[PDB]
């Protein structure tokens, strides 16, 4: 298994004055880029949603919902606030076989339309990283998508490591 190296954290900006309350709610994964992400023309990635909800202790309950095998899988996890506002770590890391590290960093967002979030996970000693282009609606402007392509490339990812999930109506609505 050969992976493109995770970028130095210096090359990943941080959203200034992060408003955790405003980042709550459903986001659509309109763009996906990473060293473990591949473009598949035979079976193109279907769009999925990720809901963020602040608890009393100000950690997130991050629930992903995707359409797979004719059903709807619910992938739940907790983001604990990290070193800075916008940065998070994965709660209950011990419950994931092999996972020794997990970082999340909100690169940029306007809270009501779009967001770019940088993730980085060390599982089985393999360093994985990804950037998701969150959209409040299923569609986003060409500028925002080209900006996401530009940023992904600045972290060493080529074109075939950047996919744009196709919009669907199954389960990501509601
Ligand atoms: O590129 C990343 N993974 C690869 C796979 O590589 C990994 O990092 C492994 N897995 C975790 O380490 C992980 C442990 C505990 C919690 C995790 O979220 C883990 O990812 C393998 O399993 C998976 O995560 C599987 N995928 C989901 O379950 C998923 C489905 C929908 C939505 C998802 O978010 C999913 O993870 C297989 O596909 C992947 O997405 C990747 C990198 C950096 C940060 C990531 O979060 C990545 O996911
Ligand atoms: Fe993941
Ligand atoms: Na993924």
């Amino acid at each position: 298994s050969d992976l493109i190296p995770a970028p130095p954290l210096s090359k990943v900006p941080l959203q200034q004055n992060f408003q955790d309350n405003q980042f709550q709610g459903k986001w659509y994964v309109v763009g996906l880029a990473g060293n473990a992400i591949l473009r598949e023309d035979k079976d193109p990635q279907k769009m999925y949603a990720t809901i963020y909800e602040l608890k009393e202790d100000k950690s997130y309950n991050v629930t992903s919902v995707l359409f797979r095998k004719k059903k709807c899988d619910y992938w739940i996890r907790t983001f604990v606030p990290g070193s800075q506002p916008g940065e998070f770590t994965l709660g209950n890391i011990k419950s994931y076989p092999g996972l020794t590290s997990y970082l999340v960093r909100v690169v940029s967002t306007n809270y009501n339309q779009h967001a770019m979030v940088f993730f980085k996970a060390v599982s089985q000693n393999r360093e994985y990283f990804k950037i998701t282009l969150y959209g409040r609606t299923k569609e986003l402007t060409s500028e925002l998508k080209e900006n996401f392509i530009r940023f992904s490339k600045s972290l060493g990812l080529p074109e075939n490591h950047i996919v744009f999930p196709v919009p669907i109506d199954q389960c990501i609505d509601g």
